[PDB]
């Protein structure tokens, strides 16, 4: 499905996050492996990353602006949840999260 | 702070369907740490925010733009997220009433006015 609401996630919000400096750590999904966190899959049920979320705006996954938005969402969720209040990831998830909100508030209205 | 035409939706359509949601109860005042013998509260979040005074902002023609109460919204649901353990029920609420408030926010009017 392709609707003006999620053109807009796509060509507006996506755009904006993507290229972010603190994206990096989102692009792609968590490699628990690689980072050595064992209990990453035991506390997050629901992994999200915004390489998912693009792949998924590309190949017309979804089919209202809403089930994107709650993508975006788990992603930051997920991140706030597993780690520590004080590491650096939660700061640059909440940076992002602030652009998402604020480019979500000029979103067409359907 | 204004009247705008997305603050009303704010306060007449997210603010009315949140407010009386069976989960709203554990955000419609400040976390009373003293009364809940949470003494690293204030320590961790430093900007504490609920629906309460979210909802006497939106009375008080606080905010210039619905961004800006958008932000305390995130604020109130991230501040739950961060502080609280994975499992705590709390977190289910939180998720749920952030939802509702996703669902609702897609449907404001798209250009803000006066
Ligand atoms: C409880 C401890 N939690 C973590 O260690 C942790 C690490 C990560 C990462 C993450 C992902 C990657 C790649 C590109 C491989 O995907 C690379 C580095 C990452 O993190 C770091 C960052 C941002 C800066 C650093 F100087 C060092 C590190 C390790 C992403 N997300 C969303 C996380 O939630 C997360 N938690
Ligand atoms: C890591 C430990 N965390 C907590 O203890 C914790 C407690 C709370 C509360 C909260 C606030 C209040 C009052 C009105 C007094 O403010 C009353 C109860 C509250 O929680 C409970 C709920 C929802 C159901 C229960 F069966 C029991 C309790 C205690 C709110 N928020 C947003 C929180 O983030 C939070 N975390």
């Amino acid at each position: 499905r392709v609707t003006n609401q999620l053109q807009y996630l796509h060509k507006v919000v996506m755009k904006a996050l993507w290229k972010h400096q603190f994206a990096w750590p989102f692009r792609q999904p968590v490699d628990a492996v690689k980072l050595g966190l064992p209990d990453y899959h035991k506390i997050i049920k629901q992994p999200m990353d915004m390489g998912t979320i693009k792949r998924r705006l590309e190949n017309n996954y979804y089919w209202a602006a809403s089930e994107c938005m709650q993508d975006f969402n788990t992603m930051f969720t997920n991140c706030y949840i597993y780690n520590k209040p004080t590491d650096d990831i939660v700061l640059m998830a909440q940076t992002l999260e602030k652009i998402f909100l604020q480019k979500v508030a000029s979103m067409p209205q359907e």
